């Protein structure tokens, strides 16, 4: 298990536009386009994204092309962030992907606003962060995968992704 294949189970593969799971237009392996209601605006995106008239129809290397972007990007993200950075900086090999998966699900400005869960687990208070970290929209939206995110941090092992 490593953070591709992690984030491939949370997310899935599809590849036409589709809503995700607050409604909004993405592609491929989680990759939001647009949060416009709009879906020409949403195909201009992927147009973009891409680099070819693409008509909401992506192929399979197409959608792993830009996983693999989102990926770099969230990782990027938490490097560049003064809250984020430390935590990662402090985390295994495990417990940095659980980090990166809740990045690539709400944005580093979202995570980096779980002050609070953040501190625990920087004190690797496990059970505490983990318990903390349920008391979000987050997990009430998304329980099923927020609670293997969350066995993730607690445990520092993949066992919530076999």
């Amino acid at each position: 298990m490593n953070i591709f294949e992690m984030l491939r189970i949370d997310e899935g593969l599809r590849l036409k536009i589709y809503k995700d799971t607050e409604g909004y237009y993405t592609i491929g392996i989680g990759h939001l386009l647009t949060k416009s209601p709009s879906l020409n605006a949403a195909k201009s995106e992927l147009d973009k994204a891409i680099g070819r008239n693409t008509n909401g129809v992506i192929t399979k290397d197409e959608a792993e092309k830009l996983f693999n972007q989102d990926v770099d990007a969230a990782v990027r993200g938490i490097l560049r962030n003064a809250k984020l950075k430390p935590v990662y900086d402090s985390l295994d090999a495990v417990r940095r992907a659980a980090l990166i998966n809740m990045v690539f699900q709400m944005g580093e400005t979202g995570v980096a606003g779980f002050t609070n869960s953040l501190r625990m687990l920087q004190q690797k208070r496990w059970d505490e962060a983990a318990v903390n970290l349920a008391k979000s929209r987050w997990y009430n939206q998304t329980p099923n995968r927020a609670k293997r995110v969350i066995t993730t941090f607690r445990t520092g092992t993949w066992d919530a992704y076999k």
